[PDB]
């Protein structure tokens, strides 16, 4: 996994860089999916220039001529089982190049082995042949380079037409040729040997090596591409796709002329998303524009309102922005076109890029910093590229332009300034607009009325609208969600509750957004979709909007902005029109739509205004998505805007389904007269209607963008049209077409059900005389309202039969749970054998069935000491496991009590913060667990309320005390699954005895990550519902995020026993599960283990109070007071009767059913069948995508292997083997090796066996020491304990010092290195990730992400990148030098000195929440003096000894920043 | 390799008819491409009336109720990867 490029600075072709590119290929191999075959790879290759004077030999040999221009060289994959499709293939090519007039020479084909590729890459290997085309009509370079691509289209399109498959092309031109293949890395000089001429000479090659998630490789799939190489993964294709189907019907240009007719359809079919965005760079590149300009034009910069940067690269960014949509993602792109070559990475800066210059004009630049070995008596300068960023080399001219020369040189082509100013604003056009004209206020019987056509109770404006308006931000649940799906429930549910939300597990990364809101923007133009292949000052004549939501006064005011143009659509139906009046009025709607766009309009308003009681509404939701739809497929929503006024929008998932339907802006005013209304009663207290209509919007945006942000996207433009939802229970017919791109696993209601629903909430809303609004139960059970699955009765009745100790109780309470109508997936499903009854002592016992079940992990922020106590006691009584979840554990609970109960916890959870994760603290397990996303929030952080936060929990988690204390969504170590195999590796060697666990949540695609994961060295994998609880989040993330785990579970199945992979894991499910008849259910689908949770919390007595985060829970079972915890009543029998009383259930339905193990029901799907709920219903549910059997054949249906994957052994090993006086005599050592980059971990394993022995803090700091000399790898010294002083002459990777636990780590560049020491990258990103102790010091700068969520550990460096300090804890951190913006963003505790020569700190800082200030005390003095006097004595620095030199004149250039949070309880106080 | 066909004169449907075109399959393996694995073949196939009372039936054990006019079965191939 990877990408590199190499190029003459001079720009003279030369072996040199062939034979380099060569070799840094020869180096990857550490990073990829190694294999027990040993032949199997994923994807390779290398591009390259042409070597003219080759295959002007070869033609001279065969006996032509060798022609004066250059030549043309095209490598095709032809199929290779028949001998047609070879013979049609080759006519096709032949007719389709001579129709030009050049002039063929032959074909050729590429000598290759076979010996080394293996079976299943093997089975599909097509016939690679090269084609030689001469050029003779004399014509220049870029005429014959866009003849070439020219042809290569209408080849690929003619070949498309005979829908002949198999086929493909590499490449078609007379500059570069590409040489890709699905082979190991190592072995690409082997399989092609041709490579190893001496005539291959070139001035510049890319290569590129990819992890793909599953097992069956497609030869056409393997990078690079033409004029691209990509790495990471895109995120936002599925709307990209939609807007580039809307941008070819205006695109044209005078370059391709006639021709552009048969490049319409730019985006073919079965391509990734490196190929859709390599198709389309290709193409603008062709068009007239330069590589840096459509790198910027397509992966724009982050667009700040700050004054660090000259205006004119704001104005050209504002141009890119206005012409195209990004493509957003991580994406670290090495690209060329015929002249330039350009390295450029995304707008968050997630993947690594490292550069290096050498006198010999030669750049090399990669993802890792010692791919090619060179002596640092060649160096020149070392760098790296922050977010945004970009380096290009010009060959033509010879140059190499940095970031700020590029971005000066592009900024001088065209007039951006005098050509953004005719963009035009609305908060200007609403302040001219005059104070009159309001119409007046609506009765209040008739705001009723309106309201109870729609289904909104009082608990829709009490609980999510009051604090809303009150607060500015969003309302806040506590418990899991345990209410009927939208289409088995039973009253009117609203069609956005059909649509559950998207988000992001390890191959993408989540976007967290309290921090870096900075990077996200919620732009909205109209007006501006046209030609994208033009440069002219009308491109950016349009109209520019702030939000996408809008108010009354400003919809008011746009609409006379609009005026003449616009064409108001009514969106209501008939009541009496009949059975099919739904579809009809669709119909009429997406006619009439269509024939007034064609007559002129621009602008197109979808009301429901006219709703009364003759006519119903459409659903907003099915009329946007209807005409958008219809819009797209006639080639006319390029022309037109798309406006809705909406009577039903309240909540923030509204908005956000709406503009991924398609809607450009959205009304709501119901919402803002219903807010009017209960101001005027005297609500809200004191303030005005206008500062509560702006908390109302403030409060919408920031809920836009979280769930923006739960998936990757940091921009609304690629976001809107895209349809990033799953509909769960639609029809697949509706949803297909209706709705973009979503898929219906199983398919439910039409619009029979729809039009049934909606004309009775209508007919009840209208006919039937009401005076109020029902309180309603959606949120909190009430007898009036809608069914729950944790009732009074069942929640009594368990808690009796648990305490009374009693099984006859505990069968009736299953009979009360097992008799409600069906609720959820489940409940439909019904068991059937074929054998007869076997009796119940037969069966297993209840010892071995308890030990299959495992309770999951509930943070001790959350649960209080004592209830945390008693689960991890009862638990480990009867032989299972418990889990300890995030937020740590107490030391001191490590050792048995003296009663024998061990109140240690067999699982260790490795957080998205890692809040207590030390050494000692993964070293006191059995087995290990990640966790990606959580049940109830995915792609979201635990949090954990400011009074929440007792000293105890503060000393345990080391943090502050008083302080909020919210996880980051992402995981800042898990980027991509070459991250996520990295980590399992650390994990694996810190911890040589304990397995690696992965926890998902269930949705759609999870199958492919499932596959891919395990292929990561993970050996068990947890599939979470949407239906579990949790401590505290928001409502939205809890009723309308996630899947039931039924789906994922199968899935999941399924997919791993197709790839052979599902005889090497486990698979654990949790969420609902109450009974045994839902646990027998759970294993027939394929889990082996089994979570319980929530009803363990009732056996100790929780009663669903739900109110967590209160911190006044009254049993006290989430609790942090004293007055409550003593109100405690747990104890573990209870839990131990509830186990055992499921376990024997178990047991009898398995004697029933005629089984006598679990082993034997695992997997086999055929004991179930599908009964639906009759026939006066008619939900149309089908679950056979659920109940689908694939035949394993030799293998088990589950684990059939022993103890964990072991993986190959680093360095560390050696060591063990050397240090033994250490661990037998207990004597000082000190060793010496060389460091390369293929060598991951360095240190970890003898810190294990450190701790073992004596503690984390046994040793004496620098018992043991090591000197390496070489680029290290990555995770060097990764959990680290103290006593162990590692010593690198060279640099480091990526992650050094992840998780530091006492150690010390010091870097710095050779003794003979002719580099400044303050210039130079030394240190990769994301460094000092979670450390709670230690030292490190560099002789460099670091990358991004410096120094994030340190508690404890103290760092000097000469330098920093962007997003530095970011969510600190504690510690001390100095940095010599600049940084970067965001800079002490969200820190909460410690202290930094920054050293200003530019005086431009308050440019980059974050003063939010940390104040920086100049040193005053002698006292902070004194800690910098000793500080920076360590520093020089270890590393042996210059600048640093030059700065304690002249002390007294440079102690005044130094800045403090301390946390806000940290002014009373700093002990020397701060100021004077 | 062959073709072959079996039909009721009268035209009353029957087991028989289907249970001896089974029998009549049993039987054409000397013809056949024999291969040394022994699993390997090259194609076969049957052809018949369509069982009216089983999907009805299979109908009626799902929930829904069985119609009165005859029944409508296709039958597809789809991918597996
Ligand atoms: C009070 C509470 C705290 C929780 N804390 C965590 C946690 O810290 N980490 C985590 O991964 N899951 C946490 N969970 C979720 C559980 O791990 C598990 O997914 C959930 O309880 C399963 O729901 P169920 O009991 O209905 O089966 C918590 C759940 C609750 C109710
Ligand atoms: S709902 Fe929560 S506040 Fe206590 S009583 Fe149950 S754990």
């Amino acid at each position: 996994c990877g990408v590199g490029f190499i190029a003459a600075i001079d720009g003279k072709p030369r072996r040199s860089v062939v034979e380099k590119g060569i070799e840094a290929l020869k180096a990857v191999w550490h990073r990829g999916a190694v294999d027990a075959d040993g032949k199997t790879g994923d994807g390779a290759g290398i591009h390259v220039a042409v070597p003219q004077k080759f295959f002007k030999d070869h033609v001279k040999v065969i006996g032509h001529r060798a022609p004066d221009n250059k030549l043309a060289v095209g490598q095709v994959f032809l199929p290779r089982i028949s001998l047609d499709a070879q013979e049609a293939c080759r006519c096709i090519v032949e007719t389709e190049i001579l129709a030009f007039g050049y002039y063929i020479y032959g074909w050729r084909q590429v000598p290759i082995n076979v010996d080394i590729i293996g079976e299943k890459a093997n089975a599909t290997r097509p016939e690679i042949e090269q084609i030689i085309v001469g050029n003779n009509k004399g014509v220049s370079d870029e005429q014959f380079e866009l003849d070439l691509y020219i042809i290569r289209r209408r080849i690929e399109k003619a070949v498309k037409g005979e829908q002949i498959n198999d086929f493909y092309i590499c490449s078609l031109s007379a500059r570069s040729i590409i040489y890709k293949g699905m082979f190991l890395a190592e072995q690409l000089t082997t399989f092609y040997p041709d490579l190893l001429d001496e005539r291959f000479e070139s001035d510049f090659a890319i290569y590129h090596q990819r992890y793909s998630t599953n097992t069956f490789p497609t030869w056409p799939l393997a990078q690079p591409f033409r004029m691209l190489a990509h790495n990471g993964e895109i995120n936002t294709v599925k709307g990209n796709v939609n807007w580039m189907k809307a941008h070819e019907t205006r695109m044209e240009h005078p370059a391709f002329g006639t021709h552009m007719q048969d490049l319409k359809p730019v985006i073919g079919v079965g391509l990734s998303d490196s190929g859709s965005l390599d198709t389309v760079f290709e193409v603008m590149v062709r068009a007239g524009r330069t590589a840096p300009m459509v790198k910027m034009m397509l992966v724009p910069q982050a667009l700040t309102s700050s004054q660090t940067t000259p205006d004119n690269h704001k104005a050209l960014i504002q141009y890119c922005n206005s012409v195209m949509e990004p493509w957003d993602g991580p994406a670290a792109l090495a690209m060329t076109d015929g002249r330039w070559v350009v390295g450029g990475m995304d707008r968050n800066g997630l993947r690594p890029m490292r550069y290096t210059i050498t006198t010999d004009g030669l750049i090399i630049g990669g993802s890792e910093t010692g791919m090619v070995k060179i002596d640092e008596t060649q160096v020149i300068e070392k760098g790296r590229l922050g977010p945004g960023e970009m380096i290009a080399v010009d060959l033509q001219s010879g140059k190499l332009y940095r970031d700020r020369e590029l971005k000066d040189h592009l900024a001088t082509l065209k007039p951006w300034d005098k050509w953004v100013q005719n963009t035009t604003h609305l908060d200007e056009l609403v302040k001219t607009a005059s104070l009159k004209g309001e119409p007046s206020d609506m009765d209040k019987a008739e705001l009723r009325r309106r309201q109870q056509a729609f289904g909104l109770t009082m608990e829709d404006m009490e609980l999510i609208l009051h604090p809303m308006v009150e607060d500015g931000k969003e309302a806040i649940g506590s418990m899991g969600d345990d209410s009927p799906i939208a289409v088995l429930s039973d009253k009117y549910r609203g069609l956005h509750h059909f649509f559950r939300q998207n988000f992001s597990q390890v191959t993408n990364p989540p976007i967290d957004s309290l921090r870096e809101r900075r990077v996200m923007s919620l732009k909205t133009r109209l007006g501006n979709l046209g030609n994208i292949l033009d440069e002219d000052e009308t491109q950016t004549r349009l109209l520019q909007l702030e939000s996408p939501v809008l108010t009354t006064a400003e919809f008011r005011a746009m609409r006379d902005y609009m005026g003449d143009t616009a064409a108001e659509i009514d969106a209501t139906f008939p009541v009496d029109g009949g059975p099919e009046a739904l579809r009809d009025a669709l119909r009429r709607i997406r006619q009439e739509t269509e024939d007034a766009v064609r007559g002129g309009a621009t602008h197109v308003i979808l009301t429901d205004e006219a709703m009364g009681p003759a006519r119903a509404a459409i659903p907003a939701i099915l009329a946007t998505g209807a005409v958008h739809t219809h819009l797209i497929r006639s080639n006319l929503r390029t022309f037109t805007s798309l406006n809705v006024r909406t009577a039903e929008g309240l909540d923030t998932h509204y908005f956000a389904v709406l503009i991924g339907v398609g809607a450009t802006t959205v009304n709501a005013y119901l919402a803002q007269e219903a807010i009017a209304e209960r101001h005027r009663r005297g609500l809200f207290g004191s303030m005005p209607l206008e500062k509560g209509m702006a908390n109302y919007k403030k409060a919408i945006d920031d809920g836009l963008l979280k769930i923006m942000s739960k998936m990757g996207i940091s921009v609304i433009s690629s976001y809107r049209g895209g349809g990033n939802f799953e509909a769960i229970g639609l029809s697949r017919a509706l949803v297909a077409e209706h709705f973009p791109a979503m898929v219906s696993r199983i398919s439910g209601i039409g619009l029979n059900g729809i039009q049934k629903k909606v004309l009775e909430q209508h007919a009840t809303a209208y006919n039937e005389e009401v005076v109020a609004l029902p309180v309603g139960g959606f949120y909190r059970f009430r007898k009036s309202g809608d069914r729950h699955g944790w009732e009074g009765g069942v929640i009594h009745t368990l808690q009796q039969a648990v305490t009374n100790d009693s099984y006859t109780t505990f069968k009736k309470y299953s009979e009360q749970v097992n008799k409600r109508p069906p609720m959820q997936l489940r409940d439909l499903l019904e068991l059937r054998s074929t054998k007869a009854p076997v009796p119940v002592d037969e069966v297993e016992s209840i010892t071995a069935i308890r030990k299959r079940f495992i309770t999951p992990g509930m943070s001790m922020g959350a649960l209080s000491p004592e209830a945390h106590g008693t689960l991890n006691v009862a638990m480990n009584r009867i032989g299972a496991k418990s889990d300890s979840g995030e937020g740590g554990e107490d030391p001191a609970r490590f050792r048995p009590d003296k009663n024998g109960d061990n109140w240690n916890s067999a699982i260790k959870q490795v957080a998205s913060g890692r809040f207590g994760v030390t050494a000692e603290y993964l070293n006191q397990c059995r087995e290990l667990e990640i966790k990606v996303a959580q049940g109830a929030k995915p792609g979201e952080g635990g949090q954990l309320p400011g009074f929440k936060v007792t000293e105890m929990i503060a000393r345990l988690r080391h943090s502050t005390p008083g302080v909020m204390l919210i996880s980051p969504p992402p995981h800042h170590d898990i980027y991509s699954i070459e991250d996520l195999a990295q980590l399992i590796y650390d994990l694996k060697q810190i911890n040589p005895d304990a397995k690696v666990t992965v926890k998902l949540v269930s949705r759609s695609g999870i199958g492919t990550i499932a596959a891919g994961v395990a292929k990561a060295n993970a050996d068990i994998i947890l599939i979470s519902g949407n239906s579990g609880g949790t401590g505290a989040s928001p409502q939205t993330s809890i009723k309308f995020a996630g899947l039931p785990w039924e789906m994922g579970l199968s899935e999941v199945h399924q997919v791993l026993t197709l790839n052979r992979l599902r005889h090497r894991v486990r698979l654990r499910t949790d969420g609902g599960l109450k009974t045994g008849r839902d646990i027998v259910i759970a294993a027939m689908l394929g889990a082996e283990e089994f979570g319980i949770g929530t009803a363990s919390l009732i056996a100790m007595g929780c009663i669903m109070v739900r109110q967590c985060h209160s911190n006044t829970c009254p049993v006290g079972v989430c609790v942090q007071d004293d007055k409550l915890r003593q109100k405690f009543v747990g104890t573990p029998e209870k839990v131990v009767n509830l186990f055992t009383f499921l376990a024997e259930e178990v047991r009898e339905i398995l004697a029933g059913l005629g089984f006598r193990s679990l082993n034997e029901v695992i997997g086999r799907t055929d004991l179930l069948h599908q009964v639906s709920r009759g026939a006066e219903h008619l939900d149309d549910l089908d679950l056979n995508p659920r109940l689908a059997q694939v035949d394993p054949g030799e293998n088990a249906r589950y684990c059939t292997l022993q103890g964990r994957n072991e993986v190959p052994d680093t360095l560390d090993a050696r060591i063990v083997a050397d240090a033994r006086p250490l661990f037998e005599e207990g004597e000082k050592m000190q060793l010496a090796y060389n460091a390369r980059n293929t060598q991951r971990a360095i240190g970890t394993r003898l810190s294990s066996m450190v701790t073992r022995k004596f503690g984390m803090f046994g040793l004496q700091p620098g018992h043991i020491t090591i000197r390496l000399r070489g680029t290290a790898g990555q995770s060097l010294g990764a959990f680290a304990v103290q006593g162990i002083k590692l010593e690198v002459m060279g640099d480091a990777n990526d992650y050094v010092g992840k998780g530091l636990s006492g150690g010390t780590i010091v870097v710095r560049p050779t003794t003979s290195s002719p580099l400044e020491t303050n210039k130079n990258t030394i240190i990769g990103n994301t460094v000092l990730y979670g450390a709670t102790a230690g030292k490190l010091f560099a002789a460099g700068q670091a990358g991004e992400r410096f120094a994030v969520r340190n508690s404890g550990a103290t760092v000097v460096v000469e330098g920093c990148g962007s997003n530095g300090c970011e969510y600190m804890t504690g510690g001390t951190a100095v940095i010599l030098g600049r940084v970067g913006d965001n800079f002490a963003a969200g820190m909460t505790g410690g202290m930094a000195y920054v050293y200003d020569l530019d005086d431009s700190l308050p440019l980059y800082i974050n003063d939010e929440s940390v104040i920086f200030q100049r040193i005053e005390v002698g006292h902070y003095e004194s800690q910098l003096k000793h500080l920076i006097e360590e520093h020089v004595t270890e590393t042996q620095s210059r600048f640093a000894a030059e700065i304690l030199n002249d002390w007294a004149r440079e102690v005044t250039k130094f800045w403090q920043v301390v946390p806000k949070e940290m002014l009373n309880r700093l002990e020397v106080p701060v100021h004077l």
